DNA sequence: GTTTACACAAAAATATTTACACTGCCCAAAA
DNA sequence: TTTTGGGCAGTGTAAATATTTTTGTGTAAAC
């Protein structure tokens, strides 16, 4: 795709800049720049005077031009300096580079995505100031990253489908300071496999945990948009959230998250190095039915009953929400022990937020967690495997949806 | 100012005409669509020039700006990606190497620079060694030489390269300190082994040196577990708090009595090594502070831990010392501050070692 | 006679700096 | 022995803060 007029042109400009070296023409590549941008806001001016430079009218021209004044622009390639021209009452007005408007590259969307790949301000201002001449100071990242604002708020309102058959919530802890004073705020993520079986984050809330109803503020939340009922939500069981859901979504079969259980605890305090007992823990869920599972988990209990004893006492106390796990078919348990679905995205927002401590505000941690989430589901093209048949199962389980 | 040519004007007027620019940004990919290629044959012309200091080449702005993304540990897709963003062009990881092997003589000029006659604190560490590649591997070791003059700034004075234990190595190194201009070391902290005490006394003997503190902590918590080392650094604080030699032989003597069950080769090796151990007690508490601080040593090996992980890629028969200058360079940049309380340090270096 | 360039300030838009209010993370240590 | 404090090193960003650009208008030079 090399037009000869194209080659014409390069050798043209060679010739009139003396380009002999690649710092030469480095050099030129900003004077021809400079130069472009110039000569483009002088036609725009003799387009808004309607006439050129020393040309006499018949009509009394009503206002003359009055000289040039420098400005430093920031482009991908270096920092250049050009001079505009200007009219005696300032009627005229760029078109190429407006008013003020220095920062002409379209940097702004990078460094958007350098903030959501967990990138510093402080960070983000030293590579830029290195890999492209000008500076960009914290401050002025953070102003920019606060462009998605309208689009954060249009997010939290964003339609959502009418059925979800999966629902996972998670929690992930930070600190915030409200009020003056640094203390800790849950953010929930609510996420959800669509009828087609594609999994998609569709809530993301700041926690206050104090009361219970903001808990079912969050469902209420759905009940705005998600009016179906949901085949299947995996949370873990806290915050008295059953009551929640069953004076919101009575129809939801609400079972006890197995990964969530396996996380809090049978590692929350666990032996670093025989942590293999997962192994054992899968013949829990591999058992054809809930009888058998039961018994399984009583053999794993009387292995594990040397080590600290408070692991099991846990399953033993939560089987009556754990047991409908059973009903569902080998293809769909296998949708519910599977952590990587989970751990996966809760790992994700630590490697993303590991060098945010504390966030400023609630509306810093929700930028942050939106880009991050973002960034997260850009790549979430994939469909469920073995989909189609799940839904076939979904149905015929739950015959009216 | 900028006086325009009218055929510089028809220039831009077909370039405008063929790119069909409206806005500011159809300009700048207007130019890199244009140019890109063209960039990228000169760049590799000009890197071929020789086989396609006395004679250094000039460095281009987009060089050093690949030379930037060198030294900050970029993937070669990263920067190629950046590249490409900018200029308009594709940048090899062969290209990234040959365009990096231009602060070569930089590198020269930094390790024959002139040196003050007298250092009074020098301080030599190793660090991890990714093996450079001209047919063989190596059980070598890279080490940094830092140290502190008598003024108040720190700056890394060597970076070499050897058989690690050799007596020869060390000789080597202490006879390209006395060249570049040293003549005489106050304080010299080196790695407890074989052949440092034939090199002190066959090189820089004006007194026996043998003090090391962070050298043997690191050597014995080495081979111990992080979750014990924070005991062990309890333990540690108090040997090192003691006011006087002898208290600190008690404080050593009880953590061997508690620490010799757990981990019973460790701690010996500190018995064996006391001898020469002893002397650090005879500076003052401020000199102790400047000595076993490390924090110096831990940017250090954090910046050589972000270039192990990205960084070792071609034969670092160039590319380590690239890497390690580079990461050198760029602590030394912001690190010219001075030190802190270094008065009455340097009152008492001048009395303890009178006769200077 | 007109037209534009240039030079001073003052206003306005913008981007840098300071200041949090902490979190981690080492120690120098007391009860 | 475990719990305090005390620097240091980070963070995102509100609020003073400095900087750069644009403007008002008066001249000096140019067409």
């Amino acid at each position: 795709i090399i037009t000869p007029e194209k080659k014409e042109l390069i050798r043209n400009l060679i010739s009139e800049y003396n380009i002999t070296s690649a710092k030469d023409l480095q050099e030129a590549l900003k004077d021809l720049l400079g130069d472009t941008i110039q000569n483009m806001l002088e036609a725009e001016l003799d387009e808004h005077l309607g006439y050129e430079k020393y040309e006499s009218t018949e009509e009394a021209k009503s206002n003359y031009r009055n000289g040039y004044t420098s400005k430093t622009l920031k482009s991908s390639v270096g920092q250049v300096e050009i001079d505009i021209p200007r009219d005696r009452n300032a009627e005229f007005e760029p078109k190429i580079v407006p008013r003020y408007k220095r920062d002409i590259s379209e940097i702004e969307n990078k460094i958007i995505a350098m903030y959501a790949r967990g990138m510093s301000t402080r960070e983000i201002n030293e590579q830029i100031q290195e890999i492209y001449g000008f500076e960009v100071s914290a401050e002025m990242v953070s102003k920019i990253t606060d462009k998605i604002l309208p689009e954060i708020e249009e997010w939290q309102k964003r339609p959502l489908g009418e059925v979800y058959p999966i629902v996972f919530i998670d929690a992930i802890h930070f600190s915030v300071k409200n009020d003056g004073i640094v203390g800790k705020k849950a953010v929930y993520i609510v996420l959800a496999i669509d009828i087609e079986g594609q999994k998609d984050v569709i809530g993301i809330y700041v926690g206050e945990n104090e009361s219970s109803k903001f808990w079912l503020s969050v469902l209420n939340d759905l009940k705005n948009r998600g009016v179906k009922d949901i085949l299947i939500l995996c949370a873990d069981a806290l915050s008295g959230i059953k009551d929640a859901i069953n004076a919101a979504f009575p129809n939801t079969e609400y079972q006890r998250c197995i990964v969530h259980q396996i996380r809090n605890t049978l590692k929350y305090v666990s032996d670093k190095d025989r942590k293999e007992f997962a192994r054992d823990l899968k013949r829990i869920y591999t058992a054809p039915n809930e009888k058998a599972g039961y018994d399984q988990m009583l053999e794993v209990s009387e292995k594990w009953e040397k080590k600290y004893p408070a692991a099991m006492k846990s399953w033993k106390s939560n089987w009556d929400v754990i047991c409908p796990f059973f009903k569902y078919s080998e293809e769909l348990r296998k949708i519910m022990y599977t952590t990587n679905t989970i751990e996966s995205l809760n790992s994700s927002y630590r490697r993303i937020n590991k060098s945010r401590t504390v966030f400023p505000g609630d509306q810093s941690l929700l930028k942050s967690i939106y880009l991050a989430t973002v960034k997260i589901t850009s790549k979430w093209t994939m469909r469920y495997k073995n989909w189609g048949l799940i839904l076939g199962q979904l149905q015929i389980m739950f015959e009216g949806r």
